């Protein structure tokens, strides 16, 4: 016996309350005599225009289960698309994850497919199905296709934060870049270089979550209904089979991803993201993690922001099943996956069609461009860096902090001539983080002085407590733990303070006196409520830092999927 | 200028951030061009039974945008369906809740359409609405169908609680109780008697939120997508004109909702809904507002489980606009609503095609009949009944107290034999109400002792500090509060104590001294917590009594619908 | 006033017969006021794969129709399948034209918007829709995305017989040719070359029936959605002008889409369709104009078969409004199209990014490639011949006849070994015409004899009555007229007779006297009927040869749009 029979299964006057309804559209009698019933977490949405085809992806999922002879049924939660929440969609994931928690064990559901697609909605799925672990498959929506304007390719986000600057350098048209927008998406899908989005359904593959090939098929090549469907007739065996969550989200699928997310040249915002995954299914997972299981390991994939090739390309060349081939000797063979084999017997025979793209692992894109952890009197908790798409030559640098207490105050002082900033300073940004923003916008990669962009520099070394998009580059020190808002001595930052970035010895220090800071910590007074009242209000008095995952203190961990009381 | 213009209108990075995603499945340049962003709260589930023809209704409201030259944009939130979710669906009405106020604020909306159906689907939506209060519609799903059985109609939920007592009274055979669930419901729709549903989709018309003639109009009848496409012209042309819910659910708006309530034989549950609603928009509204306004007012809708008739009649009859003009000489004639004519000028000249489900005034269906809310030690911040459903000899009654301790005790002595009862006793129920249960599961209408139903006795005296579904029925005092979980005096009624129920003089008596009653606190321990963790434990250190609409505290009130901070 | 009001501003007892059951489903009373009603025309099937995604297409079309104040109303059609209809489908192509024509006379429709895709859908809803010239739009459905396979790409229909020619000569496995099936075609859209659903897109656009860069727009890119859209906001003012098809396929417009057809390297089965169209809206238009218009014009457009590439690159480089831009010396500049404005106006700015792909005219992709008609005593009413995809040493040749009696006889004899056939003889192929298939299939491009292909030989001379795929190549003369089952001298060639082919010359010639062809010609009887009821008992008996559009006799031009009686 499974839990959705303690609905429909019974013979009480409950027994009716529980059937009697659902047939009110036509469903045969015999669809609640047992066999699985799929709950379809769907998060279609025209305000999340990366998910807005999921309502022909869950139909696909809906034959799959059909034809396994499950019981199939979609359900809403809140869809979070990233373009359009503000004050940034990461401010709504954790409340996200408690409409997918709460549909999930409250409802008769024995399995979960997962339709995830624009970044912040994979890992709000992903974290409130941890929390019951029934038999749970991950569909992704698939990249869009690439942009095509003027005869060349324009890449999602990355060509965002490229043609802005050019503007601002005068080295484009404000014409132009407008002109762009019709042209740079075309198709559905979601962000279409390796920002949040391509990497988090890389991480659903690399974690075994989902069917071989899930992460790259663009959302309308024919292959991603065929994987959507697939794997609606997947999970009615895995409910017969109980394959839970647990048992393939485990230490090594976690030590996989982690490993594959170097590989792929992967998002800073998936640090963030698996520590919240790991906190809510029960992994031991920290940010230290990070550092050592990434530790050495090169960037395979030539894509942007890190390389210059787009996810359809990405797609041609073999997908993530042909990175994590160039991966044998690293990674944990023997993890499980959802379709019942190892993530090394669907990866062992991956053929690679574009060694331009996906390059052999004994002779990289990049060498040593995993995401590398910073310790310092700067960051106590922790701050991130990623190399891969970062300039060489800063990666050790030491000079002046130009200051901005936070947002409104950069974007004022940026574009001043009178700023005095040169090519070696250190643009620190403040009170960005959970609670400052808050929500932790990406606000990481701001843009550089107008008059540095004109000299063709076009990137220098900058810190903040902020997130940055997966799809953005340069040397930007991300997560800085604790945030300034939370009294970290980020906070204490002024202009004229000396930085030292040295990402090889991983260290971010701030040559001040700790006697200096001391006194500097006298004045500071915690920033205001930035509500009194609603989700925000609850989300900053219990939002916890970056260096766990930004998940709220009292949704961490799992309560499994039991049978609770009946409504009457 | 609206807040939409803030995405769509801006001429810098962002403006190429929030439109060329959006832009990814063809959408025209034009549609960003201020005109008015509809947004259309589609609360559509396949576990949502009651509400899954919303696709239908939803694209229906889209024309009716696009007509009027609106950018209409739908986004799901979590759907609560009555029969699927446990412990009880209200349990997740302030989750959703937050669903819908963060959608609704953190995306570029001018206006708002919601659609709701399943019971705690439209006070979830009408709360999060009002806490944003922009120019917002109400469009209702519809009753389902009359239900055909053996030649004779069933009713929802009413004749659940009929059929069951008679199989427990070995009247009904349990064949022909589970023969009838595929033909109680046989259409889209919710409950097609006066339950919850029927009556929330009365109280937003009443309030002004809805186009006349919202609340009756069969799911299935061409009438319902003609009102869900005339209010999508509507919404698009109150943007225009500013008409925020401010304006509607005015003090005014809220007195003739509880008048129509006791007209129609509204349910119980309404009265927490209202309170709920009114505790978002900013209205003073309080459970001796509903006592003032209510009772005295006659039951005009000879509908179950009050009368013997359904939806369909009522619908047929004139539905809720036949009602009201009929109680012209005590609504506010003058109370505005969202078509921009008064709630008098929209049923003025409203017919009257059925006397025999819409009584007259002056020749009511049942006299006296509005909800009255209850005084006494016992329930010392207050308690209701619904006397239009109750039996009239037992409005005023003493009797013997039969103590369950919770739900699992209930059901173990209700159904033994040894149970010392009798048809004069008072059966008390205790810990379901919010913190309790959790979630005030609709337990009020307790099973009778096996014994008392082969007598022919249906009805007997129930306290609780339960809630109960809007088509049950008999003498049954529900919302006790303080419940018994938070130290409420219901905690301490033990066997044997007599306890006083006298609704004409508006009395629930406990015949227990304070003095004893101090002996028996002594003896009282809070209820260990349901979870430790999740939206549960979130939930029951949080959430409000009964007695003030059972909301989260730190969601009371609003916050309107400022233009946050950039996202990047 | 317009024909809909002789249905719903009827004010007596047939406009409530017109407006009552129109209402059934929830239908404003406003939508029958006079508004323009837009009929859509959909070719939707799941059998019709190239058309399988128009649902979306017609919700899209119904947008911009409420958005401009019309009536939509979409109504379905035979869909014809190309890689499904068997014996072929030009065989139902005028069964579906009676289909689209009674439909639109017969039903209250002021305008058409045409949804057409695969191969046989576009001239049969074009033939259909010129007999009743209303004010009419076309919407083609767009390519699939260039096929992706181990690497490279792939093409419809080419790749196709490609990869099977090398199969018979033992180069490519079997096994490798059937894994390409699933990687070829991998998203929706119609044959990704220049094939006969890309070349009628193209003609189309060329004859002014279509907004402009209808036809190379990808099916699954956005701008595919938004000319869709943009063509039912259009179609609304068309009807208000009364913009009717003929003031649109004037002979300037047939002479323009010649011309196009030869820039682009158009599919022959291009020459068939748009006599059928002329002979339709009533445009004197001959197999000789074909020959003269596209005299020594050049082909332009680099894509298969002619050239190497596909669909996608040619929408990338600027589609046929590039194209049309380059033969801007050539056309009727004056030529007026759907969108009000001429078809240089549309075209005289547009941009090309890609000259490897659309070349310039006086620097060509290949130099004088227009199909060419052929005269001679073998084909007394004309062949034609593809040349852009031919051999340009095999078009003067000289060779002894291999004759073959029909498609089973020549299924039978090409694989024989003990076939006395060299490279340098002329395939012969009889009774594959209109009356000989029935409905003349596309055999001409006959697979060589392995002996011959094994040599390294993939192009021989060939001779039939048949049509070939748009996406076909070789030195093949087609549409031979008559057809050999209809007494035409192609009947009567024997094996060893000397067949002198010369395109530049315009010579197709038989070496056999007409004095022993009269003898030849007495021995000769017509074939059984191929079925003696039915559909193509009627095709067989009333189809007219492949030199008038192989349309049937009876459906030859036009009737209008006038009010028919009423139903009652
Ligand atoms: S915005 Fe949807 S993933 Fe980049
Ligand atoms: S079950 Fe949805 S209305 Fe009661
Ligand atoms: S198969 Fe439909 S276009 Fe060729
Ligand atoms: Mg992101
Ligand atoms: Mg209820
Ligand atoms: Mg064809």
């Amino acid at each position: 016996v499974r839990r959705s029979q303690a609905w429909f299964g019974r013979l009480d006057r409950d027994g009716f309350i529980y059937r009697s309804w659902m047939k009110n559209r036509g469903i045969p009698h015999d669809q609640f005599d047992g066999r699985p019933v799929i709950g379809i977490c769907n998060t279609f949405s025209e305000l999340t225009p990366c998910n807005s085809h999921f309502r022909t992806l869950a139909e696909q999922v809906k034959i799959g289960v059909w034809e396994s002879g499950g019981f199939p049924l979609e359900f809403p939660v809140m869809s979070l698309g990233e373009t359009m929440l503000r004050p940034t969609a990461m401010l709504f994931r954790n409340l996200a994850s408690m409409d997918v928690e709460e549909s999930i064990r409250g409802n008769p559901l024995d399995g979960v497919v997962l339709l995830m697609g624009c970044d912040k909605t994979t890992p709000s799925l992903m974290m409130g199905a941890a929390s019951c672990d029934l038999p749970t498959i991950g569909v992704s929506g698939g990249p869009m296709l690439s942009g095509k304007f003027r005869g060349r390719e324009l890449g999602s986000g990355t060509d965002v934060w490229k043609m802005s600057e050019e503007v601002r350098a005068g080295q484009m048209s404000q014409e132009e870049f407008f002109e762009a927008e019709s042209c740079m998406h075309r198709s559905h899908g979601h962000c279409m270089t390796m920002g949040t989005a391509s990497t988090m359904a890389s991480m659903v593959e690399a974690l075994g979550m989902s069917l071989p090939g899930n992460a790259a098929i663009p959302a309308v090549d024919a292959r991603r209904n065929l994987l959507a469907r697939a794997s609606g007739r997947r999970i009615v065996q895995m409910v017969k089979d109980d394959l839970v969550m647990s048992k393939i989200l485990t230490r090594q699928a976690f030590e996989n991803a982690i490993r594959v997310n170097a590989a792929i040249g992967g998002s800073t915002n998936a640090v963030i993201h698996l520590l919240a995954i790991a906190g809510r299914i029960g992994v031991d997972l920290t940010l230290a993690d990070w550092d050592a299981l990434g530790h050495k390991l090169p960037c395979l994939v030539d894509l942007q922001p890190s390389g210059t090739h787009l996810m359809e390309d990405f797609y041609y060349a073999g997908g993530v099943p042909a990175v994590i081939r160039e991966l044998g000797d690293v990674i944990a063979r023997d993890a499980l996956t959802v379709n019942g084999q190892t993530l090394w017997d669907n990866c062992k025979d991956a053929p690679n069609w574009n060694r331009e793209v996906i390059h052999a692992f004994n002779e990289p894109f990049k060498t040593e461009a995993g995401i590398a952890v910073l310790r310092g009197n700067l960051c106590p908790d922790g701050a991130v860096i990623k190399p891969s798409a970062a300039t060489p030559a800063l990666l050790k640098h030491k000079g002046r902090a130009v200051v901005f207490e936070n947002s409104e105050h950069m974007h004022e002082r940026m574009d001043d001539e009178n700023l005095d900033v040169d090519e070696n300073c250190v643009l620190v940004l403040k009170n960005c983080g959970p609670r400052g923003y808050p929500g932790m916008a990406e606000a990481g990669n701001m843009p550089l002085p107008p008059k540095i962009l004109r000299k063709g520099i076009t990137d220098m070394v900058r810190v903040s407590d902020a997130r940055m998009s997966g799809t953005a580059y340069g040397t930007v020190v991300l997560h800085v733990a604790p945030e300034a808002a939370a009294g970290g001595p980020l906070a204490l930052v002024q202009d004229g303070d000396i930085i030292e970035l040295d990402v090889a010895a991983r260290k971010l220090h701030l040559h001040v006196s700790d006697e200096e800071l001391a006194r500097r910590r006298e004045a500071w007074q915690a920033p205001p409520a930035p509500m009194a009242r609603g989700w925000v209000k609850l989300y900053v008095e219990h939002v916890q830092q970056a260096n766990l995952g930004a998940d709220l203190d009292f949704l961490r961990g799992k309560s499994g999927a039991g049978i609770p009381k009946d409504n009457h």
